[PDB]
């Protein structure tokens, strides 16, 4: 049958559906609950009443804008081993959990106190996360852990208690972590005694404690005078499992080099926001690391000054396994090829990252002298032509790719975006390693490229050129990158604004290789000379943040061919571009190569149907965010729709036998309709139809609907989605209910 | 007494009635017997009758433009009925002709923007009392459409027409046979290759000619163009404006020429506006006779002469330019070069009057700006979009070669001396970058891409800048010092420079505002500023006005954090906050209570607040208008009388409230502006209409409810019979959502 208020494709996803109580309408046969994001108010043993297969239960964020849960709510469970309990307002850790628990989560709530009495019985647990209970300035309370509340859980293997007043390291951890997360937590010591029989222990988060305060993002309090945090000198002799340290604003000015004596596997070492200009220059820790692949040694900046040279230690060259240095934010104006010596032997040294460090000038030529780099990260400089914190995210640092893995993966990757090279010189690219992925974004480029600027790199596949102010008058532009195969121009509407200058696009033909074109949001609305775009070889273009409202006007045909050039194209994008019209025989130009079109979000009136007989490979219609009225009688002019999305249009009344042939996906959400007369659902073929959305339509539940609901009842091979949201908006005794909750 | 469903306005003792825009169908019989002008465009309009406009007979003129809205039929003497109109505005109609029985009262007709093609004697000859006849736009570009055929001597009758406007049509020739009486004549875009003598010779009274457009220069055009066989300049005689003596405004842009006889200008010594765009007068401007046969003109265009494929080092400006001694503007946009040295505009430093110069759009790369010393007198220095680096789409009734809009914002060009470099390169500023220059008062660095940390020594060339236009840079506000050397600054805009406020890591430093002692109005709009260095409130004893939209609120007044719960109060005299578009889901009320108390204009609209603290407003006794619009509110306090005694204005429109609580209307008596609109109000009862008091309640919005429109209603609909005083917006749209009785139903037009 049809699963409410969840869809249960056994996982039950029942999340962000404005419900008050748990549902008692649940299968009895789910795995897997999720709950969040709902206005649930109580839980206690009846709740979960039928579901005794149930092993994971998500209640997170409840109710959306406390969550009171009665003692033994969870007992009868006796197959739930997870169960995620964040964002509550939980004043305690609820009592009496099931014991097959291994995974809990108290992330985000008010608890103040880890008790026996709450933990010490949930001896299966694998992971517990009490983070961020106690934090900033939030009113709470410090941290009370009860002594040996850990001792138990001797499976425990992850166990994080980050943003919580504990001033100590708990003593009593089971030696079954792997995993131990006390990030922000006060803690100003770390004596021998904290992590001595830890011996499996994988990852330790110290950081936060004893912070670099200034230009902090957060309430922000530092150790008594700044100071350093205070890391005995044997407090990690026993972790010899270690490969993640996270040693990020612990305020330190001096690495011990012993703390990794016993380190031998240690991979990831993060050391942002301390004071480690002068280690950075000496480093002699960095002996101790030659099978460490990633060194964050980013925001060690020193505060007023702005020294002219960054100062490498030569014992960087004994980081034999590194393969990402990240060091944004040491502040330095020029780079030197003798400066990053220390570096160029390292063999798998494939990412450098130089962002936000206000360099002046460059010499390019020191990359051509490393062994195997592969991302060239200077984005966020001043290169000249020559709750607020996700819980579970890293705090430091974004995670996500420095470069997109569409263009990373063409080959060597230079970012040079976020700076003022505002014009490309004859020499500025000059001895570059072979470069396959460029970024040169939000520069204010305003040049005329004309077919030499690239030329010491031609080599190019995939070049960003977006947010700049390029001036398109030469077409020969960009063709020295014959390989060229993405090219991204979108936010370049600076020239492409004014009239009175030219806009050449010719140069689009000049490539045999080009299969994206993004012109996104240029206002292209005057062309030069050449009306028409051109290419054999492209395959998608996007065209949206135009005005083909002007292109297209009634009064002008010199732009009623602009696609047809594009004879390979099967992408198409021309959303956003103010159309309320669209001329017969300007659609009648489109490729008929296209597979998906895209008009969504314009402001169409009326769409002519009988046109797409001239696209017999057109599988995708987006017309989503119109004004469309009326749909087709005969829908006689295509076998290949498999895709029609409709949403946010004015549709009041459906075609008979609408739900045809190939199409699999019909949305309708977000229209006009007050019901589906049983003539739209007479049918002759039998149907393909495998989604249909209609949620936001104002249905009117009276009796009418009976025989739409008998349809839905016929084809359970018809997924409709959101059901909660398919709501009756008549009549007054059924206002707000779904259309599926009537007699 | 109150209209329906046009809104009768007053002015100067006469009746407007405002219909327009208001999906009417037909025209309403519902409008007062006493109007006088009848504004009913924009609706849906089919039909115009002998019954159409009965009764209205002060009717003097009508609007009926744009109907019907995305043709007009009007029948043969629909209007003659009339005795007094003098204005008839018929544009954007489809109309395939000139409609037939229009009344000899008419001393305007528009029909702009139709498919007439055919003006025949028996339309326009009978109306002796035309002043101007509007008829462009009906044939041009590649609109599927006939040649203008004009019947010949059509306008001899019209002893009275003192403007004629036949731009945009096919014609060929000027038409023969033109009233003596015509001022301005507007030829424009009609395809006149030839201007020979007889076509003017009887027009001695004409103050403009309008000939652009005739053999047009049609590389990139914006629109389809057509030039004249082998891109021929227009042909005009050398005698054809020699009975023209009375002529100030001639505009010959788009006539593709290059050369000027200096003799067409011998019998028109008080030109006082020449149009010389998109022709080919590089060589005119270096040599050009004609340039010592003007001596009254006020405003010389020279735009977009530019050669095609040419970017000479200099501009060639021909001395004899000096003899233009009542110059007051030159535009010489388009020209394209590279260099501007002192030794070129010397043909300009002497003229007295000449205070703006337009030199937008040239590509420019170097300027010597100590040549803008020498001048007498200029006010406008606009140097906007170059390349200084450091040291129907068209309205029929705009100009058609370029935007009349003031160069400069008239509150910047008001302080005084004004330089525009936006649009440029000037991405830092160096110690040397504005010297030699004039007492600037109006600088204009926006859009330069501007990366750099200003620290009080960049404007220290021109210390007396009063407005300062920053935006659209990346500026990097790393220093306390920044700007401080303005000492007389009033007015500073920094929207859009969001670029290093959004980088949590590097510092961002505010600090610079209180060292002001002048400062009046700061933008510092849409700059996601969610976190500041060191200092984190705004402080200073001046400013007065503070725009605080696109910022990131919702992140520095976050409920774990209360370092900026004083950012503003710093701000002791100011009077207007703008805090719209900062995301806030919701204020903490100490947050609230720390705004300055000096506030009389607070903005909040466009944000997600779902509640407000209405007991706050008691710390605010000057608060005069209060703007809530575009949020979630759901309720409304019981007891606004007791929080405030001088709200005048409170907008609440586009939010939740689906009810009014009783007692809202009287005892609040400061409040005279009240905007419930778009809200989900279904009825408003008795209970609410109380009035007490004393009630200066004047404007009351409600359109986009959805009314219940049974008898529950019957009681607001008395409430306002019987209070007239209170003017209600929009009736049309202050519209019944139920039951379907009534839908989609005005909740006036119920029994
Ligand atoms: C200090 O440095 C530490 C080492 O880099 C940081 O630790 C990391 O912290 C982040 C933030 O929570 C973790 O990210 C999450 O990981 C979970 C679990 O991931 C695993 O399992 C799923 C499927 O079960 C799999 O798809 C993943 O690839 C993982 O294998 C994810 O569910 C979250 O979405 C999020 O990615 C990292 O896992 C964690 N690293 C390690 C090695 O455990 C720590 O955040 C730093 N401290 C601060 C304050 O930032
Ligand atoms: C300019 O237009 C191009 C072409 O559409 C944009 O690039 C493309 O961005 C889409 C995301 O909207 C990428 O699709 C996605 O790929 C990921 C990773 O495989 C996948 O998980 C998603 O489901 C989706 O399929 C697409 O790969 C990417 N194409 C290329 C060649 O990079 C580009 O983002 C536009 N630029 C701007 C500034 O808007
Ligand atoms: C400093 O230079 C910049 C760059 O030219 C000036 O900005 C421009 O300002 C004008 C006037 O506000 C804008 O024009 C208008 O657009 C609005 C909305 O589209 C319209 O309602 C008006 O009728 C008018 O046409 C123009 O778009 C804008 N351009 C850019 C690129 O920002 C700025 O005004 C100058 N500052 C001063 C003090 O003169
Ligand atoms: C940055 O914020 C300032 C301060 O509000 C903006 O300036 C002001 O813009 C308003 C219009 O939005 C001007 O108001 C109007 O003045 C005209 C002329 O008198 C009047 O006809 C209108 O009814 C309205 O009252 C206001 O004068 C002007 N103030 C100043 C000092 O220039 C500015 O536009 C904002 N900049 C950006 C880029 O948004
Ligand atoms: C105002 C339109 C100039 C038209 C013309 C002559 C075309 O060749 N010139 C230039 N057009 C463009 N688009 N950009 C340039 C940039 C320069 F630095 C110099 N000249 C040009
Ligand atoms: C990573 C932020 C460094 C913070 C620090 C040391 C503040 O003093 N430095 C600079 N901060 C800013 N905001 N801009 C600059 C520009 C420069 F050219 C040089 N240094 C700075
Ligand atoms: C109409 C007009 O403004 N004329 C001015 C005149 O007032 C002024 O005295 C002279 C300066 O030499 O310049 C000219
Ligand atoms: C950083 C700061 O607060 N103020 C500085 C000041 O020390 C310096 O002399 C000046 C010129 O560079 O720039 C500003
Ligand atoms: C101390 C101070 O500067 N007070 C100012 C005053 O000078 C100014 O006249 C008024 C209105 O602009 O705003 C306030
Ligand atoms: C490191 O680089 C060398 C090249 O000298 C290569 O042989 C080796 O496989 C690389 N190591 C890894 C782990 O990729
Ligand atoms: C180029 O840099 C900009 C700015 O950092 C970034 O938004 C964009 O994703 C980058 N493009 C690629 C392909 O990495
Ligand atoms: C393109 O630029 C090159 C180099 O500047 C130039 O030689 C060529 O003429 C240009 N092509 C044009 C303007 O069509
Ligand atoms: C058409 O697109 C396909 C898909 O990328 C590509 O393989 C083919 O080469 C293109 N056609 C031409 C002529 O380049
Ligand atoms: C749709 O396009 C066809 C052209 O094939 C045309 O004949 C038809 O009139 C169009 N329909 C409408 C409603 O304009
Ligand atoms: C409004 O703020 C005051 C603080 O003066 C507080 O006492 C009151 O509870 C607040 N009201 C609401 C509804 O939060
Ligand atoms: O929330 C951060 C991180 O958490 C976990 C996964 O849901 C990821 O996809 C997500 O990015
Ligand atoms: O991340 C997976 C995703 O990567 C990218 C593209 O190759 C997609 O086709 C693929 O699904
Ligand atoms: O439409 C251009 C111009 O026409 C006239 C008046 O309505 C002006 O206000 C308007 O700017
Ligand atoms: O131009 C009139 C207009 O100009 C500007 C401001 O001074 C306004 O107050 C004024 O109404």
């Amino acid at each position: 049958s049809r699963s409410y208020p969840c869809d249960e494709k056994v996982i039950a996803e029942c999340s962000n559906r404005r419900l008050q109580e748990v549902p008692q309408t649940v299968g009895k046969y789910v795995t897997e609950l999720d709950l969040s994001d709902n206005f649930i108010t109580h839980i206690t043993n009846e709740s979960f009443q039928g579901l005794q297969n149930l092993t994971k239960i998500n209640l997170n964020h409840n109710p959306n804008v406390g969550l009171n849960i009665t003692d033994g709510a969870f007992l009868n469970l006796k197959n739930l081993r997870e169960l995620l309990l964040e964002d509550n307002q939980l004043p305690q850790i609820p009592s009496g959990l099931p014991e097959s628990l291994t995974e809990l989560s108290l992330i985000q709530n008010n608890i103040y106190n880890i008790t026996k009495e709450g933990i010490s019985r949930l001896i299966n647990l694998k992971n517990l996360y009490l983070a961020w209970n106690c934090y900033f300035n939030k009113v709470c309370e410090k941290t009370n852990i009860e002594d040996g509340v850990f001792e138990t859980l001797t499976n425990l293997e992850l166990l994080s208690l980050s943003f919580n007043s504990l001033s100590h390291v708990p003593p009593k951890l089971p030696s079954s972590l792997r995993k131990l997360f006390l990030s922000n937590t006060q803690i100003k010591y770390i004596s021998e005694e904290d992590f001595k029989g830890l011996i499996n222990l994988t990852l330790l988060d110290l950081s936060g404690n004893c912070p670099r305060c200034f230009n902090a993002p957060f309430p922000c309090v530092p150790c008594d005078g700044g100071a350093s945090i205070n890391i005995d000198r044997f407090a990690f002799q026993n972790l010899t499992q270690l490969r993640y340290l996270n040693l990020s604003s612990t305020s330190l000015r001096k690495i011990n080099a012993a703390w990794f004596k016993n380190m031998p596997h240690l991979k990831v070492l993060d050391l942002e926001f301390n004071y480690l200009v002068g280690e950075i220059a000496s480093g002699a820790f960095l002996t101790m690391l030659p099978r460490l692949e990633i060194l964050d040694l980013s925001f060690n900046y020193i505060k007023g000054s702005y020294p002219q040279h960054i100062n490498i230690s030569r014992n960087f060259s004994k980081l034999l396994s590194l393969r990402a240095l990240h060091l944004r934010g040491y502040v330095f104006q020029e780079l030197r090829e003798d400066d990053f010596q220390p570096l160029m032997q390292l063999p798998n040294l494939s990412t450098i990252n130089l962002g936000i460090n206000f360099i002046k000038q460059i010499d390019f030529k020191l990359f051509q002298n490393f062994s195997n780099l592969e991302i060239i990260y200077l984005s966020e400089n001043r290169i000249s032509p020559l709750f607020e914190f996700d819980p579970h995210s890293n705090f430091y640092h974004f995670t996500r790719p420095l470069i997109k893995p569409q263009c990373a993966a063409y080959g060597k990757a230079l970012d040079l975006s976020l700076n003022s090279i505002f014009f490309i010189g004859p020499n500025q690219f000059e001895n570059l390693p072979d470069i396959a992925c460029l970024n040169l974004s939000a520069n204010s480029n305003a040049q005329v490229l004309s077919g030499t600027e690239f030329s010491a790199i031609p080599h190019v596949k995939y070049l960003d050129l977006t947010n700049n102010r390029l001036d398109f008058d030469n077409a020969s532009a960009l063709t020295e990158l014959s390989d060229l195969e993405v090219l991204d121009l979108s936010y370049n509407s600076h020239y492409f604004r004014i009239a009175g200058v030219t806009h050449h696009l010719e140069f689009i033909q000049n490539f045999t290789n080009l299969k994206v074109l993004n012109l996104s949001h240029n206002n292209i609305y005057t062309l030069t000379d050449k009306y028409n775009l051109e290419s054999k070889s492209l395959v998608e273009l996007v065209f949206s943040g135009n005005r083909l409202d002007i292109l297209w006007n009634d009064d002008d045909n010199r732009y009623i061919s602009i696609f047809k050039g594009l004879k390979n194209l099967t992408r198409l994008d021309l959303s956003l571009n103010r159309l309320k019209h669209i001329p017969n025989e300007a659609f009648l130009n489109l490729p008929a190569s296209l597979t998906e079109l895209h008009i969504n979000d314009n402001m169409l009136k009326f769409f002519n149907w009988t046109l797409l007989q001239q696209f017999p490979r057109l599988e995708l219609l987006d017309l989503r965010g119109n004004k469309l009225l009326f749909l087709t009688d005969s829908l006689d002019f295509t076998s290949s729709l498999r895709t029609l999305l409709l949403s946010h249009n004015r549709i009041s009344h459906l075609p008979s036998g609408f739900l045809v042939s190939s199409l699999k996906h019909l949305d309708l959400s977000s229209n006009l309709l007050k019901t589906i007369n049983k003539s739209a659902l007479e049918t002759k073929t039998t149907t393909k139809l495998s989604m249909l959305e209609l949620h936001g339509n104002p249905f009117e539940c009276t009796c009418d609907i009976g025989d739409f609901r008998r349809w839905m009842d016929e084809h359970l091979n018809v997924k409709i989605p959101r059901l909660v949201d398919v709501i009756c908006a008549s009549p007054g005794d059924q206002r707000g209910k779904s259309i599926v909750s009537l007699e």
